[PDB]
Parts: structure tokens; C-alpha cells; sequence
């Protein structure tokens, strides 16, 4: 075999990025051109996994702007192809590693109730590192647009990674 | 007439602008959960403007992570029902003087050559302000999906503001 690669997203990756959201279905689909500014703008706090030359894997997240000490999971994928390998896992251990996660208290993400496998990423990793996870109400299915049906969104921080310091 | 009146958004208001974007029909369309994220984490940088009850505008913005002195803006929209009234340069004048923006000294966006009326608003307001603009390449046509054909997006630099 050969090895999953990891490295941080560029802008030129957006429509690859694009391409394993929307061939998931589970995830909603942004734009292009959002995929585009992660590379760009977000990518020291984003992740991608390649295997012989393939996009794998994904994760985009951010540094809440109000609470800087809270990093935001925006959307994970791992295409269909190469899960249950572990390469979600290794993206998440591997972006809280990144110089610009230094100082991450909390994780915020959410997950709805059919992101079954994204339940355990993210309940397996707290449990791994013997740290809190806490469920609140997040966004409702009613806050989705009328005439289709979007799944409850519920909020999921997990923290604090690590203790006050005088 | 009833005046337009201009707020933060906030998550609540994803879907609402969702539709705003949507409507317009030229705009990329991001999900309705981008919206609700903007107007949760964002909304500092982020503005809607209202008219008798109805969302007409709409602009994202971002202070860059790397480059906290440039704010990114990302998507402008205004309701076809209230173009040409100076919404846009009021919700853009309004988000440049919010607390959140203090300290920009430089404004980035993208604006494909076939939008002219956005190219005016940014080179209106550079132009009022006496501030250099620049243009570079930004993301061309060429890095968008196959079997989709986009516009270029270069990209506007508008700044220095100041010079401490
Ligand atoms: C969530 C997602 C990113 C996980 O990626 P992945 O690389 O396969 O995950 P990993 O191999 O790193 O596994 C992470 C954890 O979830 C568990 N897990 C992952 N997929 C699982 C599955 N199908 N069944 C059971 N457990 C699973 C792993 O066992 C691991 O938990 P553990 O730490 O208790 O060992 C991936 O499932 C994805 O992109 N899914 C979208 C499709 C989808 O889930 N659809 C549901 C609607 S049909
Ligand atoms: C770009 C947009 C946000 C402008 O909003 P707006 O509220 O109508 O703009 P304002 O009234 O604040 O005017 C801003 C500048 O644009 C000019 N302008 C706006 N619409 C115009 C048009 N149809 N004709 C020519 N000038 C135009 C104004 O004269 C003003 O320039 P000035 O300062 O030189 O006088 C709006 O056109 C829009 O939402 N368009 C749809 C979204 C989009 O950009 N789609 C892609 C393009 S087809
Ligand atoms: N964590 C995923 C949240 C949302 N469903 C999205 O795809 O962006
Ligand atoms: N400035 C707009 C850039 C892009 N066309 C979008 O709609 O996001
Ligand atoms: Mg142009």
C-alpha cells in the first residue's frame, strides 16, 4: 500500500474540494467558490487527505471571531471509497496539531442524527483525550428553507482541551 | 416611504438570505447552513438591510485570519425591487464603520468583469476616498468545475486606508 497524505488545503484545490463534498450526499453543498476561499483564507485551520493523487479526505473549520478560543468544524468528508481507514480520525488528531489551532479550548460542530459515523469521530475523540462533550439545541430543521426537509443541527462542544492558568 | 433600516445578521436569518442570494440568480449560492454560519460567527463583519418587513440586502464580509488588516468581502446582494437606491453603498459604508472594522486598512474582493455595477460600487469607493485600488488575477475561470463555465474572479485590493 501507500500512505495517506495530509497537508493544508490551497486555494486550487476548491473544485477537487467541491467534488468530495458533493459526491458524499450526507454534507451540504456550498459553492465552488466557498471551497475556493477555505483554500485560501482558512486553509491554516483546514485539512485535506490525498491517496495516489486522489482527494480523500476534508475538513474546513475556523477560529470563532468573537471566542478565539474556540475552533469550528465545519464539514468533514471522507469519500465513500476509502472510510472506516481511519483518515477522518488522523485529519482531526492532525488539525489540532497545526500552528494556527495553538491555544484551542474547545471544538464546536454539529451533527445531526443520519451523520452517524460523524457522532462517533467526534464522540470517539473527546473520549480518547478523556475530555467533556456537551449536546445543545444548535439549528433546528425549522430553520431550514421551506419545501425540503433539512435535519435538526444540534451543537456539540467538546472541552476544555486543556485548564485555566493563573 | 418607509425607510430602510440596516442590522447584524443573525443565525436565524440563514434562510432568509439564502433566498436573497438565491433569487438574485447570479450570485454562487452557498447552503442555507453557510448562511446561518455567517450570521452566528460572522455577523460582526456581516450586514442586512430591511425594507416594510423584507430582507432587500445582504453583505458577507471577513476579517482575514493570516491578515487581520484586510477585510474580505464576499457576497453583496441586493433585491432587484430595490437596486439603484444606494442600499449597497450604505450596508458597505455602514459594515467599514462598525466596531469589528476598526483598524482595516484594506479591503479585498472579487468581482467578475460582466458585474458592473459591483466594480462601480468598490471603485466608487475607493474613488470618494481619494484610496488606491489594484487589480490582480484572483481565481480565473479555469479553476472552476468541468462541464460548469465561470466567469473570472479577479481580485480588487483597495487600500491602503491609512498608513500607521
Ligand atoms: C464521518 C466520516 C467523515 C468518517 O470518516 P472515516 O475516515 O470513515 O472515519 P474513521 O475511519 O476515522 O473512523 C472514526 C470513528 O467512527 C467510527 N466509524 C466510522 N465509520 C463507521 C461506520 N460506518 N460504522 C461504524 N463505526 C464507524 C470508527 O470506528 C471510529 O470510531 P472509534 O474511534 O470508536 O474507532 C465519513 O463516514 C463520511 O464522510 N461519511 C459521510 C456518509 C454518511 O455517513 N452518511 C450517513 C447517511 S446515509
Ligand atoms: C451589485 C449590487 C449589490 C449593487 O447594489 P445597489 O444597491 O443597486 O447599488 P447602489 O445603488 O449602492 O450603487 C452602487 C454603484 O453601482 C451603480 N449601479 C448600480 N446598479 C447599476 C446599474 N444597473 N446600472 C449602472 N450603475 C449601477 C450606482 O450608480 C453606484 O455607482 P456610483 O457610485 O458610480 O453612482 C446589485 O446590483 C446586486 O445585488 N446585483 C445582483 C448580485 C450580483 O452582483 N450578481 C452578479 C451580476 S449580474
Ligand atoms: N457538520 C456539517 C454541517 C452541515 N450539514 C454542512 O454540511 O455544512
Ligand atoms: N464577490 C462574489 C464572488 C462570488 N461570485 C460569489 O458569489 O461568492
Ligand atoms: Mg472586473
Amino acid at each position: 500500500g501507500t500512505e495517506v497524505v495530509y497537508r493544508r488545503p490551497e486555494a486550487r484545490d476548491g473544485t477537487r474540494v467541491w467534488e468530495l463534498i458533493r459526491d458524499t450526499g450526507s454534507l451540504d453543498l456550498n459553492s465552488p467558490y466557498c471551497y475556493m476561499l477555505l483554500g485560501d483564507y482558512f486553509n491554516d485551520t483546514c485539512m485535506i487527505a490525498e491517496h495516489e493523487g486522489d482527494i480523500v479526505g476534508f475538513i474546513s473549520a475556523f477560529r470563532s471571531p468573537r471566542n478565539p478560543e474556540t475552533l469550528f468544524v465545519w464539514q468533514v468528508a471522507v469519500a465513500s471509497s476509502h472510510r472506516r481507514q481511519g483518515i477522518a480520525k488522523a485529519m482531526l488528531t492532525g488539525l489540532m496539531n497545526q500552528k494556527a489551532c495553538h491555544g484551542v479550548r474547545f471544538i464546536e460542530t454539529t451533527v445531526s442524527p443520519s451523520n452517524m459515523a460523524s457522532r462517533r469521530l467526534f464522540l470517539g475523540y473527546a473520549e480518547e483525550k478523556s475530555i467533556p462533550s456537551t449536546v445543545t439545541v444548535g439549528y433546528g430543521a425549522e430553520m431550514f428553507p421551506d419545501g425540503t426537509t433539512h435535519e435538526d443541527e444540534p451543537l456539540f462542544v467538546i472541552g476544555p482541551f486543556f485548564n485555566d492558568i493563573g
